[PDB]
């Protein structure tokens, strides 16, 4: 099992969305995260942040059959080919649970 | 050491917390996320998102000897038995400090 | 690869961010995250929670050659002392995609 964390620009999240609902993969958890990457105000001594780039996180936990194509759908769904696209990172996961129902690991995705 | 990352319904954040302070946990971190799972609006094109399923992300990193009680604790405080329940994601954690001190890994928990 | 994740005050970002990017890393991806650690109403029954620690999680990805030293400068640039500091958690990426480009791993960071 992996879980596939996307970060995308907010406007993608329907296209991203769709393209994994093709996959039958219709699962996921999204937050809403500020972004740092390739304007600040000096008050008190201290350079302060005032303006951020708004991101959405994607997240989803697939088995490891599924997280492959899962990548190049959300890769190909979210490009624009401009700068601020954003990542994809794939972690592992040991173990998953269904709350509902207490199935494990692939049953429960 | 393991981050156990569990996604629930809001109103069991309560019951959740609870349940791990009985077990001697009480250090989490919790998000609001956004679920999709088992509203939309065409405008100019596309489908759009227009209603969201409201569901809180806690986050736990415990050691190797109390992950297995914590996500019992967990599934148990936040099942009804019924639709959007949640997950329960275990993940491996290479190396943890605590900022104030410096200690790590266990003894940072 | 590593994804570094910090949770850190709200009020030591910029201080983080500013250690990061004297280390040639200026990617990360912030969430405002709720912190229980080291107020309630009693409801209908149940204590409620109705006061909250705001906390800041930070998450980098980095390089397996990168990610001690970025341990290092966020420890050293959170730090107050005091508690409430926070914690840092190191997990590992088996894979990264670069939207944009579609560059993988090391490349995509
Ligand atoms: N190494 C990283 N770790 C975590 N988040 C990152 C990293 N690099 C980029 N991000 C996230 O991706 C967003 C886009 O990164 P940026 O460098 O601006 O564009 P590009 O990915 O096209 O080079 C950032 O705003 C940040 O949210
Ligand atoms: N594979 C997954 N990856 C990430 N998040 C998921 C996944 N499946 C479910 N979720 C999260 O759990 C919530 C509940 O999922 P859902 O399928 O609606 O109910 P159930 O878990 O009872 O089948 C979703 O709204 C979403 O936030
Ligand atoms: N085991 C843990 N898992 C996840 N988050 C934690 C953990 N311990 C602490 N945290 C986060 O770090 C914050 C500070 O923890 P706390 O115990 O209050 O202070 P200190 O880290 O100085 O002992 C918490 O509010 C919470 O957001």
């Amino acid at each position: 099992m992996k879980l596939v964390m996307a970060i995308i620009k907010p406007f993608k999240l329907d296209e991203v969305r769709e393209a994994l609902t093709s996959l039958g993969i219709q699962g996921l958890t999204v937050s809403e995260v500020k972004g740092f990457g390739r304007q600040t105000e000096i008050y008190r001594g201290a350079e302060y942040s005032v303006s951020f780039l708004p991101k959405v996180k994607v997240e989803v936990a697939v088995s490891d059959d599924q997280y492959e194509q899962v990548v190049e759908a959300i890769q190909k769904a979210a490009n624009t080919g401009r700068i601020g696209d954003g990542k994809i990172f794939v972690l592992d996961i040991a173990q998953a649970v269904r709350i509902r129902t207490g199935e494990t690991n692939t049953e429960a995705l």
